[PDB]
């Protein structure tokens, strides 16, 4: 219906913002686009589903998330690849982790904050209406 599409649409409008708030801090800047395979030639060897901030934006604008839980799956995995790909107790390794827990974190207490629980309830129901 006309009212779901709207809805979808605020969806979609909440999601690039709590994004773009998440990709204009200078912590995450390493999270915001795919990782450069001349820099890192192995990642997408041993990363099998890269994730980033550019990408989940294009996947905001590809109708690709009908519910705040599917937008916070693409979120998790931005956290887990960096916790996998970057293990050791290196500095490097631990800066990158940390950063990635805090990208997680804000993200969660952003849509904590500002997600009204009966949209996101809404949008999970016309979801499974499909
Ligand atoms: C995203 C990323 C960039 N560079 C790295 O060394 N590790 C990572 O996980």
């Amino acid at each position: 219906s006309m009212q779901e599409e709207d809805t979808f649409r605020e969806l979609r409008i909440f999601l690039r913002n709590v994004t773009h708030r998440l990709a204009i801090d200078k912590r995450f800047r390493v999270f915001t686009k795919p990782v450069d395979p001349d820099e890192v030639p192995d990642y997408v060897t041993v990363i099998k589903q890269p994730m980033d901030l550019s990408s989940v934006i294009s996947k905001i604008d590809l109708h690709k998330y009908l519910t705040v839980k599917d937008y916070l799956r693409d979120i998790d995995l931005i956290c887990s690849n960096a916790l996998e790909y970057n293990p050791d107790r290196d500095p490097g390794d631990r800066l990158i982790r940390h950063r990635a827990c805090a990208l997680r974190d804000t993200a969660y207490a952003i849509i904590k904050e500002e997600l009204d629980e009966d949209f996101e309830q809404l949008c999970e129901e016309i979801q499974e209406s499909r």
